[PDB]
């Protein structure tokens, strides 16, 4: 844990009233596969905030992958106010015990979805 980072650019399509979380890449998180690599997968959902578990495409034998991967957040900015953005780097290792790699906790009230949210966001240690 203390995962490294995942830089993103999250945008709003407001006339479907949904947020968009198009990250970039996560970099150099611990390997859960038999090749000193991982098969990254990002869990992205909220509570009654929008409990929509979306999923990154699995990046085989690399935990430092760059997708620019859209986390579909079907909640308006006005609706953001209550909402809690949790994001979870999870390794789908298809065989062994799946280790949760990392996570980040992102409260809506701190995230400005006026236009495009571009900042380099770090994967913090998850203990799940």
């Amino acid at each position: 844990e203390k995962l490294g980072k995942l830089q993103y650019s999250l945008d709003y399509d407001f006339q479907n009233n949904q947020l968009l979380v198009g990250i970039i890449q996560a970099a150099e998180l611990p390997a859960l596969d038999m090749g000193g690599t991982s098969d990254p997968y990002v869990k992205v959902f909220l509570l009654p905030d929008k409990k929509k578990k979306f999923e990154t495409k699995v990046h085989r034998k690399t935990l430092n992958p760059v997708f620019n991967e859209q986390f579909t957040f079907k909640v308006p900015y006005s609706e953001l106010g209550g909402k809690t953005l949790v994001m979870a780097v999870y390794d789908f290792d298809r065989f062994s015990k799946h280790d949760i790699i990392g996570e980040f906790k992102v409260p809506m009230n701190t995230v400005d979805f006026g236009h495009v949210t571009e900042e380099w966001r770090d994967l913090q240690s998850a203990e799940k």
